[PDB]
């Protein structure tokens, strides 16, 4: 459970921010250090869009052409020359971490500039989106591009989703995708007590074993979630991450609640 110890064990860097939204209790570790957020940013973009389009209006369709397609888009590559609903874009983004879906969501919101405008409004002067996928995944310790600190990122997740302006239907739609997202099973989901519910979105940048998971964690018996942000990376560009590191970090942090 000592986070200093797990860093030793895994020869890795750990960034943690956790907020029990009922009590307001926080757990912090390297919470002001920058990390590539990678695909965990898809949760933020999806929520921003859901602030803008009511659930009954998610049936709106967007046209997809060959220029929209970027790598690791298992769902969207099938839509070239076809239309897709905003509902299906978000499902593709959240469940399959589809990059083309996330890019389209950012475009629908109005561009990177508009995401930045919303983050500043939520009081986040830290989270720094500069590029679209997949380029945002090329992390470099020397650059702040597409990085955030566990604390800044968690505060924004809390304001946007936990204590924010989404309707009951849009919040349920988005948290249900995160709850049912099986791609996040080896991460926070793996380290919390088995009777906990975990709604997560993972991330992995291409470099420095940048491996992350953010989630809304519900202790059995509590309906208010604990917002949990875990960002990790290692010293070498080509290092492979070990998901167990995130699992063990979550197990340790959750003992604090
Ligand atoms: C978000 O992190 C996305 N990552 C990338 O596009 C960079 C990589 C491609 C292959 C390996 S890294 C998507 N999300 C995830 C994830 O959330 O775990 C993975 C593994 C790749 S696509």
């Amino acid at each position: 459970k000592e986070l200093n110890d797990l860093e030793k064990k895994y020869n890795a860097h750990i960034g943690v921010y956790a907020l029990d939204t009922k009590s307001g209790k926080e757990v912090k570790f390297n919470s002001d250090k920058r990390f590539a957020y990678a695909s965990t940013s898809k949760a933020i973009n999806s929520a921003i869009l859901l602030e803008q389009v009511p659930y009954n209006k998610l049936n709106k369709k967007v046209h997809i052409n060959k220029d929209d397609i970027v790598a690791y888009s298992p769902i969207l590559e099938k839509y070239v020359g076809k239309d897709i609903t905003l509902k299906a874009l978000i499902e593709a983004s959240m469940t399959y971490s589809d990059n083309t879906a996330n890019n389209k969501i950012i475009k629908e919101i109005g561009g990177i500039k508009k995401v930045k405008q919303r983050l500043k409004e939520l009081g986040d002067k830290v989270t720094n989106p500069v590029r679209y996928d997949i380029e945002l995944q090329y992390y470099s310790p020397k650059s702040k591009k597409d990085t955030s600190t566990p604390a800044a990122f968690g505060k924004t997740l809390n304001k946007l989703i936990a204590n924010g302006k989404l309707s009951k239907e849009n919040k349920k739609f988005l948290l249900d995708l995160m709850l049912n997202n099986k791609s996040g099973d080896t991460l926070i989901k793996d380290g919390v007590p088995k009777d906990y519910k975990v709604a997560d979105k993972s991330g992995q940048a291409i470099t420095y074993a940048s491996r992350n998971d953010v989630a809304f964690v519900y202790p059995k018996g509590q309906s208010e979630p604990i917002v949990l942000v875990i960002f990790t990376n290692k010293d070498n560009k080509s290092d492979k991450p070990n998901d167990k590191l995130i699992s063990e970090t979550a197990k340790s942090v959750m003992k604090e609640f």
